[PDB]
């Protein structure tokens, strides 16, 4: 079990990619603390994963709120004695249309949850990882960071920013033995992406436009994340891995 | 005169790269409106460029203020009858240290001026460009967007975000015949960059680390911006050009 | 005349992009030597350009032949006293199909003319540029280097190799004050690309698939090349500029 | 065992990164056929891995020879019934100096072993993978493809070409359900890379120069390759993963 005795936080982990990641980390031996905004979602997720015999607890954490971030870390520290792994997976996107039409308020919300919360969550775990001799951070971006989704401009820009955040954190935290990498999913079937593939007609347009044979599933993302969070990836930092089924990204 | 009869706004154009850009656009035939936060800097710059026989006026514009952005555009419309070119050059960096220590307030200032103000300035000019049958927008990022400068993390992240912003704007404004490109300077001698190349020992270390033969000067950036803002670049959009004297960037 | 008194070689310059580049360099003040494989194509091109008042002469040069390369440089040296600029534009593509079916002989032809000939042509001009205090090399690649064209695999791979060649030459020739940059055209209307945009149905499919408003013309490439070959671009080396009308390339 | 019952070929697998990959694939359940040019090296490697209880056989295969490539595939088919995985790891570099001084003979050798042999090896395995319903190909490039090593220009160019080859093969083989990915190692301690980390002066220098805390070991590359060759990576194709310990690569 590659993550035996490790303690992982996964934000936004009560559905979709975050849940698949949390499940896999726990299957690979970690103690996982799951979280999201709504208590009912946390409760259901914890119950499901505990029912699979996994070492999982959970609490509400809206990543945009400082007190919630601090309480999430405190929970891991108090139940398990520290934190080894952070998977930062939360995102918001309250906008669709031409980028130039997005309001200042839309930009503030997207930049706060998608970019600032990521770095502030990382700041919250770093001192705990230092106590453990190091750790791993994985940030969830998007292939739209490289090749933008039509009509998702502000979101896409926040995801490009995360590419840069990954690189800067990896350089700046290397002296602390903390690795920082990034997952850039393609079109993965989830509630957050659902509108893009709800109609069979829109789904088939997406597949032709993205040049993919199938849509991804949340579990298509879980293996690479578990691997990157493991000591077997000790010479991998500052790296983005695209999980996009062949859709274009970068050289 | 490749920009004869064109009207250009250059933000943050009372020193450094923005001044060199404003000078060159005007030498190339444009009517240029220069601006920055301080009236004395605007006055000095306008006097200098007028004294060189260039068609230049100026006003105060703090790009982070909606009223200032609107008034800048209105000034160009009222004097010259429209706007053809926007060069968005303003940036702030209130931070020098390890990225993990930057507070929410530091992130808010950097993201507001460096990212949000860029898009909101673009939104302010687009309707005027549409009336003219098209236009050119040039956003100033940094080679740090690709290869981060040490101690400059939050700033570097904002500059990466601008690579994304350029791409999204280029796609979305193409139907309106508005091109959007980006200049990514390397180590250029300006007041803003002084900490990096100040002392002889730090300068020699920067040249060896960056693998450059000389530091750049502001005028080294001006020609490409003028070219990109011209109709001779009509099939060039969505592009970032690095002006870095051979320092590393990307394939 | 930004290239007044400069001497330029443009390979493969009797049609298409090469011809547009040669015309523009000469319009901007350079003495240009054009060349290609067939004397008839050379004669037609020299007649046209001399008819426009331009300082152009020509010779046969198949870039894959060492003797031809040597004689081309010697011609420029004899006519004009040296060489300042090399634009390397030749390419071959004897293949249209799935990459897995191309034989060793197809690869040998493509790699020889598209890659080896480029570096060997550069080697031939370097000593002449040294005598002049420096010079400029521009290599013509393709947006297919980043996002491969369908059925053009072996060619696309050669074009990616040229990105690497540009970077390596720019680093290794900087001490000689020789800059090396690359032009990566998108879908430009030429004889070479005819099968891709020929019938109206395939043209509309290419414009949608590439996300462009129009196809490019050879002259759309000429301005950036002239600029990069000028002393106004003295702080630009190791850079690829895509001329693709907003088709996808890279951050 | 993520690769249980799978059959893998790893070229150039009797030392260094190739050996670590072969070892790990076999530890993860695969039947592996190792190979390289010299029978003594093959024998030694097979003996070592068999001694560890791994399902390994070997044969001589100079990847530049068609008959050797054909016979390697045939061996796996005759012993195991098919081929699921190809790891293409062979490389040559008979040159050290300025790229411009590399002769045609040098270029021919590098392009033949490093680029052509890779695609020809892939062609040899594709029909066998089709009989199995799909498969995985992993090409070994280098971080030098993005940021060239000094004095290794022709080699670096060949590695950049492999980034393009990976992308083109991934697109063109997707209809056959064959995934194609690439490993780009950084500074890994091996015989091949010895010149970059000779004595204590050049080792501590290149750590500061490349911005890494340690040199890599061949096993640092093995986990990602095994992962990418597994069905857990079924939504990952056309991807390059850098294993570079924080050395610069790309966004
Ligand atoms: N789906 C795709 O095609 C795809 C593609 C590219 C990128 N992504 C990225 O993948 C990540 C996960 O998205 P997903 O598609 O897997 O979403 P999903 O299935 O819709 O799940 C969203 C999860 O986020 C939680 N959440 C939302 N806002 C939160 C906040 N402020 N703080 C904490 N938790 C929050 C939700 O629970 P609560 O409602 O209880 O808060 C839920 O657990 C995001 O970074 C997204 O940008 C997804
Ligand atoms: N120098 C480098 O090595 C380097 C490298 C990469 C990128 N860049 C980029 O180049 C651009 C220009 O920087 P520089 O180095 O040329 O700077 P500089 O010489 O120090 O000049 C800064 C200019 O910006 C104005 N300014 C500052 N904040 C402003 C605001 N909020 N609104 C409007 N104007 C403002 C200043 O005038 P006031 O004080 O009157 O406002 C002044 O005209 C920036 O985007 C920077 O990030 C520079
Ligand atoms: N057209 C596009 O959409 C496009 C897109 C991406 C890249 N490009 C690149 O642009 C460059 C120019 O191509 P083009 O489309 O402009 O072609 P074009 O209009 O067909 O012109 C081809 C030119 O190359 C010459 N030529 C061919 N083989 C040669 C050789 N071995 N040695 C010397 N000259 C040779 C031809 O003259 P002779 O017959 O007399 O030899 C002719 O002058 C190439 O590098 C190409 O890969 C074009
Ligand atoms: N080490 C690094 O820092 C590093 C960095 C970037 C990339 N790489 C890449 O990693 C890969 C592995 O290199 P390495 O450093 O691990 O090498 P290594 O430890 O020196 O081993 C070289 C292996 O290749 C075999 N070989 C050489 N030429 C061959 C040929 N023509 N056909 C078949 N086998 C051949 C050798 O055995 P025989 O003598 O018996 O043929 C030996 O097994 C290469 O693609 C290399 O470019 C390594």
């Amino acid at each position: 079990k590659p993550l035996e005795n490790k303690v992982a936080l996964v934000t936004a982990s009560t559905d979709g990619i975050g849940l698949a990641i949390a499940r896999r980390l726990a299957q690979d031996g970690a103690h996982v603390v799951v979280s999201s905004r709504k208590q009912e979602n946390v409760d259901r997720t914890v119950a499901t994963l505990q029912g699979e015999g996994l070492s999982v607890t959970g609490t509400v954490c809206h990543v945009g709120k400082a007190e919630d971030r601090e309480r999430l870390v405190a929970m891991a520290v108090n139940l398990h004695g520290g934190v080894d792994i952070l998977v930062s997976n939360a995102a918001v996107n309250p906008f669709f249309g031409n980028i130039i039409d997005a309001t200042e308020e839309v930009w503030d919300k997207i930049l706060h949850v998608n970019v600032k919360a990521t770095v502030l969550m990382t700041k919250a775990v770093v001192p705990e990882m230092e106590k453990r001799g190091g750790g791993s951070v994985l940030i969830v971006s998007s292939v739209g960071a490289y090749h933008p989704f039509p009509n998702l401009g502000p979101y896409n820009v926040s995801k490009t920013a995360l590419l840069g955040l990954t690189k800067n954190l990896a350089v700046e935290l290397a002296p602390r033995n903390i690795r920082v990498n990034c997952l850039a999913p393609g079109l993965i079937k989830t509630n957050f992406s659902q509108v893009l593939w709800m109609d069979k007609a829109r789904k088939e347009y997406m597949k032709e436009s993205l040049r993919i044979r199938r849509l991804g599933n949340p579990e298509d993302c879980a293996g690479i994340v578990s691997f990157l969070c493991s000591e077997d990836a000790s010479y991998i930092t500052g790296e983005t891995v695209v999980v996009g089924g062949g859709t274009a990204s970068r050289l």
